[PDB]
């Protein structure tokens, strides 16, 4: 139960000691944990719904890109790579609190899982019209669909104003990033990525019309509302049944 | 928001000194989120919990206030004031215990009170069910305590103390945590606000007879209080869905 929360908590700490994860990242991880408590630390129906749309969107994309930050590098290095391949997307390292050493360390971390994998962002020349804020001209710069997980709200908003269709993974359904993205997956990235990889496989042979069917029916606003409603119902349920001295929830 | 950054730095600095555990930085972030969820203030259920905690401490025969790396960075002065106001002993008790951390914590406290007695330097007693360094307490502190305050604590340790028959009070912004659920009295408020309020409550209740104190404790239901905290959060989530930008 709490085993994994402790497991990933140590992974996050390891990432900082290795030079990949920022201190702000440890703070961020903690905030995510609070919200993971609200949704019961699992994938809820509204999240699976959002992931179906996300995968469909990527499979329909012309220049898809998956972004990687210090937290992603520490939590799902292999899965982020598998997702990129499953979605035929490019991987770009893009840090909010960027330093070249963090970028190099992250790239090295990813290489350990796939020495031949192509990694963008090591030398970003273009800049998102929003000091920092540089992106690879062959990656996010040209991308039509971008996946930017555990992202700072402002950054998420910038990319959108930039004409990009933004997909994010964020446990905080009330965050600016969650509200601003086009498709918001409110689930722990450690759970969301392996589910998306599997969804991608299952949808591999879908025609364009059935992929468009899934995307067209998706409403991000309605989905975020369902997330909050799920949380409110669960809270009401817990309050009414009581949680004092309760072993597990 | 200004004070949010202020306390974040205190924690980060505490981490760089080797006083606050690294996990404490993560725990601080979890606290920030829940503080946001309840309103960044002392809600009525928290005040209700504090009144009962204070009354219970004034009834205690061997009260002890536990101190960890996060307390040391956030409320070093207020925890000493609280121990005095409640006539309780102070004991450093860490989950990620190391002698260097204990010494560093003790030193921080000494900056505010050079003569303050500090237990937990040489713990010789084991908490049943708790292994190694994470499970030893001071023979004259928590080991003999009837009422103990273990703020921002890991649930397993809170529970182990309860299993021992001790009356456990905790300050924890996460009402859903195992610690919050297992404690006898759970204060869901930020510790930077809770301690100064408990200091004030203690002075206001110092002349209370044991009957008045027992009245307060007797009317306190931690289960209903935890439920109210959850309903409060639920209601805030709702309003919050209107307050602030959207899309
Ligand atoms: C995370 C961080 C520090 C990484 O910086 P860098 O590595 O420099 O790019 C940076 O992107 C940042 O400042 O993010 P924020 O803290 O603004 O927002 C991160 C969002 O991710 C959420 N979150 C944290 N961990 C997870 C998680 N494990 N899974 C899903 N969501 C998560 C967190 O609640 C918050 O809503
Ligand atoms: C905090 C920590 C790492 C300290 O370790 P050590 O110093 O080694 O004893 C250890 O006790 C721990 O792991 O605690 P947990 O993370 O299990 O639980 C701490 C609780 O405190 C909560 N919290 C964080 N900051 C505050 C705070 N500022 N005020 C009230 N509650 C807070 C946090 O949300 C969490 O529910």
């Amino acid at each position: 139960p709490r085993y994994w929360s402790l497991y990933y908590r140590e992974k996050i700490i390891e990432g900082m000691e290795k030079g990949m994860t920022a201190k702000a990242g440890l703070i961020a991880h903690g905030r995510g944990e609070a919200f993971d408590y609200l949704i019961g630390e699992r994938t809820i129906e509204p999240a699976e719904r959002a992931m179906r749309a996300a995968v469909a969107k990527f499979l329909l994309a012309e220049h898809p890109v998956i972004s990687v930050n210090g937290n992603v590098a520490a939590l799902v290095p292999k899965e982020t790579i598998e997702l990129a391949k499953a979605l035929n997307a490019k991987l770009e390292i893009n840090l909010f609190y960027r330093t070249e050493e963090r970028v190099r360390t992250i790239a090295e971390e990813l290489r350990k899982y796939d020495p031949e994998i192509e990694i963008l962002g090591i030398n970003p020349t273009k800049r998102i019209p929003g000091e920092r804020g540089k992106v690879d001209e062959n990656g996010i710069w040209k991308a039509d669909v971008v996946l930017v997980p555990l992202e700072d709200g402002d950054r998420t908003e910038a990319l959108v104003r930039m004409g990009k269709f933004v997909v994010t993974v964020d446990l905080n359904p009330l965050s600016r990033s969650a509200r601003m993205a086009d498709i918001t997956i409110v689930d722990n990235i450690v759970r969301a990525y392996p589910r998306m990889v599997e969804l991608a496989r299952e949808m591999k042979d879908y025609s364009r019309e059935e992929l468009l069917k899934i995307v067209g029916e998706y409403d991000n606003g309605k989905t975020l509302s369902d997330v909050l409603l799920h949380i409110r119902d669960r809270l009401t349920r817990l309050a009414e049944e009581g949680i004092w001295r309760r072993k597990e929830l």
